[PDB]
């Protein structure tokens, strides 16, 4: 069965404003959730595609995705997830899926964030397990080469480079931790000197924040122009060299961006045209390998699988 983005409209037509509404007041205490969710909705789709693994915590028959490398300690906004599906069961009981609910919720953060907005294509329905072997593969870590991004982004079905480049435009807010750019400001690939690719200034910066003996866990942002705005500055930073972390400045100065620079070049000078391409990614990324009709089912708590 197709997705579509009037699955909805009759059974449950503002699920949207749910969603949307929840997102609002946290966003009061908490500044970063819009970042955090997109994350988890990527998280999610990566390893055996949207189906709301990643929200599965631990059982007897089965390890929760949480505790994947990338997601352990660093993933976060559950909590919050549990809230919007509360109040989506009150108003449309057993009808919208945590799979489907994250996908709407990432496209709302974005668009609170400043992002563009579009409506996404809905009737995914909810996994029956976690696959933490499989997620602790399939993830993409950031010291990742070019063509190693690329090999992971074709291997769940996103082939095309506007998929990568678009995407990661995802990292246009959020934060990072010292713990995963200590290489790049002291011993870059054993060489006992920084990352050659990182802006000499903004090295000093960053070593400011994440000091040779420091807490490994202390955040940074990831867009230094616009730490918590969405849009197009993320590809500006690339152009002169403060890409972050490797997979970032990687999509701009690697040997092997013969076709995804022209890409950066095109994002980082139109809004538009970026905007364009993140939402067409996005629903792309948001159809990899779905469950629809009578697989899977829908979780009435996230955390847990149905009995029955
Ligand atoms: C190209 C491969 C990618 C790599 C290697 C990667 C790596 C990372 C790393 C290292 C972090 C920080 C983890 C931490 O400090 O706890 C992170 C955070 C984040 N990533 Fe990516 N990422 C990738 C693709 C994406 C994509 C496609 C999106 C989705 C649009 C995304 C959205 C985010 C956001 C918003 C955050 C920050 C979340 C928060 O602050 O809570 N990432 N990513
Ligand atoms: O966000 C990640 N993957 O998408 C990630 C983060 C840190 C280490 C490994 C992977
Ligand atoms: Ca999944
Ligand atoms: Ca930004």
């Amino acid at each position: 069965m197709q997705l579509t983005p009037t699955f909805y409209d009759n059974s449950c037509p503002n699920v949207s404003n749910i969603v949307r509404d929840t997102i609002v007041n946290e966003l009061r205490s908490d500044p970063r959730i819009a970042a955090s969710i997109l994350r988890l909705h990527f998280e999610d789709c990566f390893v055996n595609g949207c189906d709301a693994s990643i929200l599965l915590d631990n059982t007897t028959s089965f390890r929760t995705e949480k505790d994947a490398f990338g997601n352990a300690n660093s993933a976060r906004g559950f909590p919050v997830i549990d809230r919007m599906k509360a109040a989506v069961e009150s108003a449309c009981p057993r009808t919208v899926s945590c799979a489907d609910l994250l996908t709407i919720a990432a496209q709302q953060s974005v668009t609170l964030a400043g992002g563009p907005s579009w409506r996404v294509p809905l009737g995914r329905r909810d996994s029956l397990q976690a696959f933490l072997d499989l997620a602790n593969a399939n993830l993409p870590a950031p010291f990742f080469t070019l063509p190693q991004l690329k090999d992971s982004f074709r291997n769940v079905g996103l082939n095309r480079s506007s998929d990568l480049v678009a995407l990661s435009g995802g990292h246009t807010f959020g934060k990072n931790q010292c713990r995963f750019i200590m290489d790049r400001l002291y011993n870059f690939s054993n060489t006992g000197l920084p990352d050659p690719t990182l802006n000499t200034t903004y090295l000093q910066t960053l070593r400011g924040l994440c000091p040779l003996n420091g807490n490994l866990s202390a955040l940074v942002d990831f867009d230094l122009r616009t730490p918590t705005i969405f849009d197009n500055k993320y590809y500006v930073n690339l152009e002169e060299q403060k890409g972050l972390i490797q997979s970032d400045q990687e999509l701009f100065s690697s040997p092997n961006a013969t076709d995804t620079i022209p890409l950066v070049r095109s994002f980082a000078n139109s809004t538009q045209t970026f905007f364009n391409a993140f939402v067409e990614a996005m629903d792309r990324m948001g159809n990899i390998t779905p469950l629809t009709g009578t697989q899977g089912q829908i979780r009435l708590n996230c955390r847990v699988v149905n009995s029955n």
